[PDB]
C-alpha cells in the first residue's frame, strides 16, 4: 500500500468491537476489502465494490459482519467477541490514486478466575486463573511469598501466589487482584 497503519487493539470478551477502516474516512473508495485472518483458521473476507453497489462476505459462520450504519460506513463488526477472534484483521482501500491499508493486532481481554484461601501452617494461596493478559497479585500486609507466572496455549496466564506470615498478631491478610478487567481485595482468615 502506499500508506500503511498497524495497530494492537483490546477488547474485553463477550463485548462489541468496532473497526474503523482507516485512521482517517477516505472519499474516492472504489474497493474496500476487511481480510480476517483469525488464529488456526482460513482467512475470509468482508468487502464492497463501490460502482455496483456490491457488498460481499465469505465469513458465514465466524460472527463477523460489517457495523449497521446509515452512512454505509466501512467500520467492521463484531458483535460478541470470543478468545477465537484474535487474529489480524485488515482493511484495504483502493482509491484511484492509491492504496491504503490498517492492520489491527486483536486482543481479547479476559477476566481472571480468581480462587482465595488458608492453608496449612499460617499461609495463603491467592490465585487468578486464566486472565488475559496476566493479572497482579499483591498482599496487605506484606509477606513471604513464592508467586508464579504460567501462561496456557489458549493465551490466558495463570498467576498463583503462596506466602506465609512470622508475625503472630497477623490474623487475616488480603489479596490484591488487578487486571484490565477489573481489581478487587480479596479476605482471608488465617
Ligand atoms: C503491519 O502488519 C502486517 C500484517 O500484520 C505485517 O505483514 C507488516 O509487516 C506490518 N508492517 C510493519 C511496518 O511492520
Ligand atoms: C454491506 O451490507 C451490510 C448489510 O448486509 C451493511 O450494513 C453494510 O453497510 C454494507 N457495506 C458497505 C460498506 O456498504
Ligand atoms: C484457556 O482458555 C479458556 C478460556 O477460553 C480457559 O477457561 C481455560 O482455563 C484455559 N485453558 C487451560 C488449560 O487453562
Amino acid at each position: 500500500p502506499l500508506t500503511q497503519v498497524n495497530t494492537t487493539v483490546s477488547v474485553q470478551i463477550g463485548t462489541k468491537a468496532l473497526l474503523c477502516c482507516f485512521s482517517i474516512p477516505l472519499t474516492k473508495a472504489v474497493l474496500i476489502t476487511w481480510i480476517i485472518k483469525l488464529r488456526g483458521l482460513p482467512s475470509c473476507t468482508i468487502a464492497y465494490k463501490v460502482d455496483t453497489k456490491t457488498n460481499e462476505t465469505s465469513c458465514l459462520g465466524r460472527n463477523i459482519t460489517w457495523a449497521s450504519t446509515p452512512d454505509h460506513s466501512p467500520e467492521l463488526q463484531i458483535s460478541a467477541v470470543t478468545l477465537q477472534h484474535e487474529g489480524t484483521y485488515t482493511c484495504e482501500t483502493v482509491t484511484p490514486e492509491g492504496n491504503f491499508e490498517k492492520n489491527y493486532d486483536l486482543q481479547v481481554l479476559v477476566p481472571p478466575e480468581v480462587t482465595y484461601f488458608p492453608e496449612k501452617n499460617r499461609s495463603a494461596v491467592c490465585e487468578a486463573m486464566a486472565g488475559k493478559p496476566a493479572a497482579q497479585i499483591s498482599w496487605s500486609p506484606d509477606g513471604d511469598c513464592v508467586t508464579t507466572s504460567e501462561s496456557h496455549s489458549n493465551g490466558t496466564v495463570t498467576v498463583r501466589s503462596t506466602c506465609h506470615w512470622e508475625q503472630n498478631n497477623v490474623s487475616d491478610v488480603s489479596c490484591i487482584v488487578s487486571h484490565l478487567t477489573g481489581n478487587q481485595s480479596l479476605s482471608i482468615e488465617l
